[PDB]
């Protein structure tokens, strides 16, 4: 089998990436943050605390055919960005662009933290990294991908995200006109359930490569590039009048900048982020100060490839028994 759903931008920011996912029978549809940052498929529901919902749709398993409580089961998330939710859980049928898992664990969320509620645009999230890290409790449960995969024609899933413009999810095969040039694999770690890789290093602008191992997760649940600091510096630099601000949280720079492009290495392969990409816009509706794409993970413990580096490539989450990750122009 296998499946593909178009993502698109939540704003004209990109701030992240929704994708339609039906749960139950008969279908409810939700549209759901896909998320190769964790490993939890939980979902705004009829038991959301009520204050805590502002226009997302919600789950009703009440209203499911094939819906089952897990008996017993709960759950609890806190996301690096500081947000969390948890619940109760149930088994139900969930479909993703024409993939289908039977039994699937759906998270019903009866608690959400401020910033899920504010997002009126995310109604859940679609966790990809490693089961390992489910967060159900006592029987920690399968990802959508982890429960289809035997299913699948080939044991991948890709993701193709778009800058300003829709994209696509595919699971159990590549599409090779998604791409340019070759698919270039490159070894995983999953020792803290993430999709973890070695980076060979960057370049700032036309400036010369350099060579360095930077190690990090590929992350479609985080927005931007989060990399040392003496990357980032040196990145930085190359932008008149930008500069790390405590106040504002990183590295903001003048909105009449032009910004030059980032490349990393994936073997000896270069994938280049141009440098519009790079640009967040205004800190505050009407200022003239943007926030940066690029920013130091100094205060994270680890790099984080998020949407700014991802979506510069097609990108192979490759799940075979040992997992790899592919990288290709586009």
């Amino acid at each position: 089998s296998t499946g593909s759903a178009t993502t698109t931008p939540i704003d004209s920011l990109d701030d992240a990436y929704i994708t339609p996912v039906q749960i139950g029978t008969p279908a409810q549809t939700l549209n759901l943050d896909f998320d190769t940052g964790s490993s939890d498929l939980w979902v705004f529901s009829s038991e959301t605390t009520a204050s805590e919902v502002d226009g997302q749709t919600i789950y009703t398993p009440s209203k499911s055919t094939t819906a089952k409580l897990l008996s017993g089961a709960t759950w609890s998330i806190s996301y690096g960005d500081g947000s969390s939710s948890s619940g109760d859980v149930y088994t139900d049928t969930v479909s993703v662009g024409g993939l289908t898992v039977t039994g699937q664990a759906v998270e019903s969320a009866k608690k959400v933290s401020s910033s899920f509620t504010e997002d009126s645009t995310i109604d859940g999230l679609l966790g990809l990294a490693f089961s390992t890290l489910n967060t159900v409790s006592p029987t920690q449960q399968k990802t959508f991908f982890d429960n289809a995969k035997a299913s699948l024609d080939s044991p991948v899933f890709t993701a193709d995200l778009g800058y300003h413009a829709p994209g696509t999810y595919n699971f159990g095969f590549i599409d090779t006109t998604a791409y340019t040039g070759s698919i270039t694999y490159t070894a995983v770690s999953t020792k803290q359930g993430f999709w973890e890789w070695t980076s060979t290093g960057y370049a700032v602008g036309s400036g010369t490569f350099k060579s360095t191992s930077i190690d990090g997760i590929a992350d479609t649940g985080t927005t931007l590039l989060y990399l040392p600091a003496t990357v980032v510096s040196a990145y930085w630099a190359q932008v008149s009048g930008a500069k790390s601000s405590s106040s504002v949280g990183g590295y903001v720079f003048p909105c009449s900048a032009t910004l030059p492009s980032f490349t990393f290495g994936v073997g000896s392969a270069r994938i280049v982020i141009p440098g519009d990409y790079i640009d967040f816009g205004p800190i505050s509706t009407g200022s003239s100060s943007c926030f940066g794409g690029i920013q130091s993970s100094a205060g994270i413990g680890i790099n984080i490839f998020g949407d700014v580096a991802l979506k510069a490539a097609f990108v192979v989450f490759n799940g075979a028994t040992t997992p790899t990750l592919g990288f290709a122009s586009k």
